């Protein structure tokens, strides 16, 4: 399943000019999805048209107070779908998927109940359904990890497109007065924007990553657009002593964690076939600690040129050279390198 980047808009808290400029900005970094919020016609129509000219999928969230299943009004705007933030009896959802306007029905992923099982037990077009998590403006009210996974696995089990929200650290606009950041997972509230996106995609359970607040900076859009969406990339910082060959082993290789794992380190064993002829002089070895990129040196015999990323502390081993460290904010990402997982290391 294709992976998209998205942005959120709140046109009532802004002008059509800056919203259209933002859509343009996000478009030149591979964003192709918009979440838009009607809290309180022609200008929404202009903005949405500008979005559709820039090949962006538009999902409308409209407050149920500001008015039934004549979804024609959403069609006339040029929206591609509507969010059902709160659900019904399942039957109503089912009938909405048969709308004659080709509109997507976006469901709330964030409720861990047999919601889909209910909807699909009625005569429902599964192919019209998508799903998106809530975001959480109040600090500490975001979703916990295990709950978030259960929720996302429901939608994955049924092959339905999923999405979640990440938060910008520049953006100043959300739907309400309280805005402590707009992300789905609580743990993402104070993480770098690109790390949040990396995490969501690394779960294997999220297809689309949407910035929940507006406007993300040019730099933030660029960072997100630069990411490989379909493979884990771990930011590495080299030590001063790292040789050219150690850096090439680190950066030029598609690493694979050998499937017979150890809990102490990620072993990239195919690397040492290419590098076993090369010079890895012994230098000052240090305590092995989580996040270190190390390599087997000249004195490691069979294991010379074996690149490892440390997962758990081990005593000094003079048969290894320390090469660098994975960025501290990204250490939790090591848990997504399982048996046989490909990953790269990037600067």
């Amino acid at each position: 399943m294709e992976r998209k980047l998205g942005i959120s808009l709140y046109p009532e808290h802004s002008t059509k000019e800056k919203d259209m400029a933002y859509i343009s900005a996000a478009a030149r970094h591979g964003f192709s999805r918009i979440f838009t919020c009607l809290l309180s016609v022609a200008e929404f129509k202009e903005i949405i048209n500008h979005a559709k000219d820039n090949n962006m999928e538009v999902i409308l969230d409209v407050a149920p107070a500001v008015f039934y299943s004549d979804l024609s009004f959403f069609a006339e705007l040029g929206a591609d779908g509507i969010r059902l933030d709160v659900g019904f009896d399942g039957l109503t959802e089912a009938k909405m998927t048969n709308n004659p306007y080709g509109l997507k029905i976006e469901l709330n992923v964030s409720n861990d109940i047999a919601y889909l099982e209910n909807i699909l037990s009625h005569q429902a077009n599964k192919s019209a359904l998508i799903g998106c998590h809530n975001f959480y403006p109040q600090k500490f009210t975001g979703l916990p990890y295990d709950y978030f996974i259960r929720c996302s696995e429901r939608f994955k089990k049924h092959g339905i497109r999923s999405a979640a929200f990440i938060t910008s650290h520049v953006a100043n606009i959300g739907p309400w007065d309280i805005n402590d950041g707009l992300c789905t997972l609580e743990e993402h509230r104070n993480l770098p924007i690109e790390v949040q996106a990396k995490h969501l995609w690394a779960t294997g359970l999220i297809d689309d990553v949407i910035i929940g607040n507006a406007y993300a900076s040019e730099e933030e859009l660029e960072k997100l657009g630069n990411l490989n969406r379909y493979m884990l990339q771990l930011k590495v910082h080299f030590v001063d002593e790292a040789t050219e060959v150690e850096k090439r082993a680190t950066l030029q290789e598609l690493h694979v964690r050998r499937g017979d794992i150890t809990e102490y380190m990620v072993r990239s064993t195919e690397v040492r076939k290419k590098y076993k002829d090369y010079d890895f002089p012994v230098r000052e070895s240090v305590l092995q600690e989580r996040g270190q990129v190390v390599i087997g040196n000249n004195s490691f015999g069979k294991y010379k040129g074996e690149l490892q990323i440390i997962l758990k502390e081990m005593p000094i081993d003079e048969r290894k050279n320390i090469v660098g460290t994975i960025a501290e904010e990204e250490l939790f990402l090591l848990d997504y390198v399982g048996a046989w997982t490909q990953f790269t290391c990037v600067e």
